[PDB]
């Protein structure tokens, strides 16, 4: 079975094409990301690019004994393989585990591989910049970045309330990182509580994990006493609870079977400019495919210790490309699937949070009109999708005979099953997302501020009265394996 | 080493693994044949699952020992570019360059006509086209067995110096009869009217199994010269070797000397047939948009006089018509659109893709580069030129030079982050498009006055000139990734 990063790699090695290694040296500064751009970054990264194998870089220039791993989640086919289900049913699969979680468990340090090696910060030869090779994606980033930091944090007033989230961090000093916290998230509430009292907030950055943890943590989870409830998804996906170990130097727990763990605390009453040492004005590439701007006021994490297993694998991403599409798009598809199935049972067939929108901006809904009254319900499904995921932008509606994962087949529906003065409904002035650069008053007079957009529903479904005229050419059902065994 | 026929082209594909396979597993030419290749290489607008892949040779045909059927030869832009010696992105330019400097065909005696290694005359009472050629059916609801890549040669029955070569599809009707549609307004149709007026048939040759250069070049617009057969001049220019012609054996027309199979027949005047007379399925064939077409009620009949083929003749056709149609139709579409925009706006259009989702006809993708403030507003001009150039286009998408116009994911990305639905979308109602789009119906829109009329839409996904500094895609370091994974390159 799988219970950490390395056992997942073993499964990938039994399916050739999903994992490779290389011993040719590489620079973690921009060179690594530039290489994986051609191999497996995918997503919204500039062409040429493609989905490919997960990649391991064994020779890291300037970091002997370190190995960097990227693209673990940069493939919907790979992600379904890691959880054991069909790719088209992957969101439905994880959504089922969301509804029947398996709570994590605390285990002693003897069962925590993540603490085989310990490095305290108060040691005078400790330097976070020499201990870990944090890669940069572009030569214009704010600095070195960790992009897959599973952050654990508890309320300082009541430890029974926790939060499990994925963050990115920029290495600033030998013992400091900058970390943005989304306003409204529980951990940001926890941090403002501690900063209001002048106290730091202990946290753990857990990196190099079972893919089931990274994916499952992106879903919304209920709350239970001493919860860490986001981990319950991975517990249900593996039918084995996720094990936790007490931190070595902070009053917070950590993933026991993690590759690397940074223990630190959010400092009270201190901010930092994200690119203070590079002065590029930017932070790093964002999921829409453009370079985000450097945040001028970020809170600082003061590192206390770094614990890692022997021959620790540093896991991060590149792009963020298809990797971000997987981690954000599966929750997007799941919450839309639940909302529509609740409102219109048996109508929605599937949903794809398209990788062209990073799994956030573009939603493709596949419906099936079973009866005359289903005409008019496709627009209802699009309204439900927009209402469930406010950060969406455009919705495309197609029938069950369209493959929503094939963008050629989507454009085909836009071509032969659509009239621009009939099938296109615009919705101006709806709050969308700040990182879409076209959501600007400079782009449209109907946009009153940044992050507001026009939202468009493309109804490429066949009108119920005409479905007999739109049957695709019916080729005979055959098994092509005998005529070309090598292709199957 | 050079290419001058179908078999020399297959030899080139064998030197590039992935573009050609064979199978000895028996296959039924009725439906089963197309059903197999639908999974392997049909591509295009064929219903999923499908993809582009190798061209395929079926060496074992049920009930037809000694026959071998070939499909998918043009069912790939990469394969077509390799078959012509250029990169797939410049494929439309490479052919358009050869169109401007054609090499005229040359007539040769039967000594140099491999196509005439076998001859079957139709006056034999035991003659039967069904026993001779295993014409496949794409779907069980087709009007009948079909030939889909018949290169037809014909000449004016009055002024033989006026010639026309074209690509048609033919449905098998009798042991010696075929039904063949002709597009109104083309020379071979005008030739047939003159002949039918005088109560005289029109001699034609149906050339199948050709150099891909011939099939591809024949779809472009060619001039007219005395005894020219000018659409063949593109293939001659693409090979730097004139296409060889041979006088017919039973009819008054020449045939492709290097062809695999030749059907010599005549268009009988006065007689008409409906396509599905023997099947009554109401349909004819799967069309390029992806739906089954309706049977033609009145079709001119070709009465075959002789069938002519080389030893172990390969039967070439298509399936889908899928990506194979996209290649043959889209390359002319892109070329004429590119010529029109480069003339009107030099240096602006970077590339153009007759997207395979439109069958190479309905959807056009235009890649422009705004170089100066005056270029703002010219992107819509470029879309209007393409719409004016290819009236069967329905939608246009405009993208910048940093968008891969052949990557449908990348096209939807520009439509997601570089587009506002109430700013970037222009609808043009009431413009004639194409009859085979089923949404071009009054039942689909009150602004459509008749079949074949559509609303045409321009999606402007180009960054406004004033904002270009804010829409730079993330700049990843330029590297050569070969040393890190040589097995992938």
């Amino acid at each position: 079975p799988i219970n950490d990063l390395r056992s997942a790699i073993a499964l990938l090695q039994r399916h050739p094409g999903h994992y490779i290694e290389t011993d040719h040296p590489v620079d973690p500064n921009a060179e690594l990301a530039g290489v994986y751009r051609h191999i497996g970054a995918g997503g919204t990264v500039k062409r040429p690019t493609r989905t490919g194998p997960a990649m391991m870089f064994n020779s890291v220039k300037g970091y002997p004994g370190s190995r960097i791993l990227v693209g673990m989640h940069a493939s919907r086919e790979r992600a379904a393989l890691l959880l054991g289900c069909v790719p088209s049913k992957l969101a439905q699969h994880v959504g089922q585990a969301v509804k029947n979680p398996v709570a994590p468990v605390v285990v002693p340090a003897s069962q925590a591989p993540c603490q085989e090696q310990v490095f305290y910060a108060d040691d005078p030869d400790f330097d976070l910049r020499k201990l870990l090779p944090a890669p940069t994606n572009t030569p214009i980033d704010a600095g070195p970045f960790f992009c897959l930091g599973l952050v654990l944090a508890s309320d300082p007033e009541d430890t029974s309330l926790t939060d499990v989230t994925i963050h990115r961090l920029c290495v600033q000093e030998r013992d400091e990182l900058s970390m943005f916290l989304a306003a409204g998230r529980h951990i940001e509430v926890f941090r403002k509580k501690a900063e209001a009292a002048g106290k730091p907030l202990p946290v753990t950055i857990n990196m190099g994990l079972d893919p089931a943890i990274y994916i499952g943590a992106c879903f919304e989870a209920p709350t239970t006493p001493f919860g860490y409830n986001e981990l319950g998804v991975a517990g249900a996906l593996r039918q084995q609870p996720v094990e936790l170990v007490q931190g070595v130097a902070v009053k917070e727990k950590a993933i026991a079977r993690a590759e690397i763990i940074i223990e630190g605390e959010l400092l009270p009453g201190v901010r930092v400019r994200e690119d203070q040492h590079t002065n590029t004005g930017h932070a790093m590439p964002e999921f829409p495919g453009y370079c985000g701007e450097a945040n001028p006021s970020l809170p600082v994490i003061k590192v206390k210790a770094v614990t890692m297993r022997n021959h620790a694998i540093l896991q991060t991403l590149v792009g963020p490309g298809e990797e971000h599409t997987t981690l954000a798009g599966l929750p997007t598809e799941a919450s839309i699937r639940n909302a529509v199935e609740e409102a219109i049972p048996g109508f929605l067939q599937n949903v794809y949070a398209h990788t062209a929108g990073g799994g956030k901006f573009l939603g493709i809904l596949q419906v099936k009109k079973r009866q005359p009254s289903d005409e008019g319900r496709q627009g209802q499904a699009a309204l439900i999708a927009l209402a469930t995921y406010s950060e969406l932008k455009n919705i495309i509606l197609v029938d069950e005979d369209v493959d929503i994962f094939d963008s050629d087949d989507i454009l085909w529906a836009m071509t032969t099953r659509m009239q621009g003065d009939v099938s296109i409904t615009t919705l101006p002035g709806i709050r969308g997302h700040q990182l879409d650069p076209s959501q600007s008053p400079d782009y449209s007079t109907s946009i009153r501020g940044n992050g507001i957009s026009c939202k468009t529903i493309f109804d490429c479904t066949v009108p119920w009265a005409l479905k007999a005229r739109f049957e695709r050419a019916p080729f005979m059902e055959v098994d092509p394996t005998p005529w070309a065994p090598e292709l199957f």
